């Protein structure tokens, strides 16, 4: 097998001339030349089989992406693994080769307002499809947004996704970890399991703010610090919004804080389009029930140059229940991953 940085990366003979380009959750990402389709591609190595949770994250993403088909979601072109379960140690997922990700791009490039508008439109267009399938991405952040050389945007990594479950979303204070910290909605720390669509809208609002300034808007230094940063800009929640938090530990924490004023968006972003800041405000709304939904966001005046509901498709076959995976031992999960990837074997 071909090797990359002292690691097996066993994708040949179809895929050759490998280059390291980054990291996934359970292995490295490489570019490679596809000798059949005569184009370079991206390949993610996955090694999940020693751990139940890794197999869960792997199976969930494969099931989602094999059903999804959307221009702003990067799909699965091929899956490489051994012909038998005994011989299968790793799995490789082949996908379109993009130019960069938005995290890298924001490190060194200032975005024009036209780019911010186009990027945000494409994020929301893909999110509309995801949510229409009754699915939550639950880890939207710049490093999971890929861009090609003409600034087409695709959403990547569905390993943390779940089927939406708004009727079972309530939980206690300081118990939930959903998403990457800086993009985590305030209710995660207060009373939410992250089972409703508004969790994704908060993350998109954080990404919009980061596109406006090239810095994260809520850069918590650790778990507990995150809510300090959110409240420092949004200010103290209203009485109405506090009354929506029935959990006493969460509500009394907020009541124990000194008054904090709202920081006006146009003082934080003096160069920004005023329509962009209006939409930002609606996405970064404290109360998740008052927070703008994805189809409302697409119809906001900031996006008027792009908005076209007939060209913003929804899913043909939504997922009805979460795939029943927990307590399933890793052996049954390996068997399910094997079966789910069988369609790509030479043969079939
Ligand atoms: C194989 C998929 C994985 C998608 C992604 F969600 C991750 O795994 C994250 O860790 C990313 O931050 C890694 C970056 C990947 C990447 C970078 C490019 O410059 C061009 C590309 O085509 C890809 C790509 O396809 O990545």
């Amino acid at each position: 097998p071909e090797m990359v940085r002292g690691q097996v990366f066993d994708v040949g003979p179809r895929y050759t001339n490998l280059s390291y380009i980054g990291e996934g959750a359970y292995g490295m990402v490489c570019s490679a030349y596809d000798n059949l389709n005569k184009v370079r591609v991206a390949i993610k190595k996955i090694s999940p089989f020693e751990h139940q949770t890794y197999c869960q994250r792997t199976l969930r993403e494969i099931k989602i992406l094999l059903r999804f088909r959307h221009e702003n979601i990067i799909g699965i072109n091929d899956i490489i693994r051994a012909p038998t379960i005994e011989q299968m140690k790793d799995v490789y997922i082949v996908q379109d080769l993009m130019e960069t990700d938005l995290y890298k791009l924001l490190k060194t490039q200032h975005l024009s307002n036209d780019h911010i508008c186009y990027f945000l439109y494409q994020i929301l267009r893909g999110l509309k499809y995801i949510h229409s399938a009754n699915v939550l991405h639950r880890d939207l952040k710049p490093s999971n947004l890929l861009l090609n050389t003409t600034c087409d945007l695709k959403i990547c990594d569905f390993g943390l996704a779940r089927v939406a479950d708004p009727d079972h979303d309530h939980t206690g204070f300081l118990t939930e970890y959903v998403a990457t910290r800086w993009y985590r909605a305030p209710e995660i720390m207060l009373n939410s399991k992250g089972y409703t669509k508004s969790i994704d809208i908060w993350s998109v609002g954080c990404i919009l703010a980061e596109m406006l300034s090239n810095r994260p808007i809520f850069p918590g230094k650790h778990y507990l610090d995150q809510l300090n940063h959110i409240l420092g800009i949004l200010g103290s929640p209203s009485q109405e919004d506090l009354n929506c938090i029935i959990n006493l530990k969460a509500r009394n924490y907020l009541l124990s804080l000194p008054h904090k004023n709202k920081v006006p968006w146009n003082r934080l972003f003096p160069n920004a389009d005023s329509k962009a800041l209006d939409l930002l405000d609606k996405m970064l709304t404290f109360n998740p029930h008052k927070r703008i939904e994805v189809e409302q966001a697409l119809a906001h005046p900031y996006l008027e140059q792009y908005y076209d509901p007939s060209d913003e498709p929804i899913a043909e076959a939504p997922f009805k229940f979460d795939m029943e995976l927990d307590d399933l031992p890793k052996e049954k999960l390996k068997e399910l991953i094997f079966e789910e990837t069988a369609r790509f074997q030479p043969g079939y």
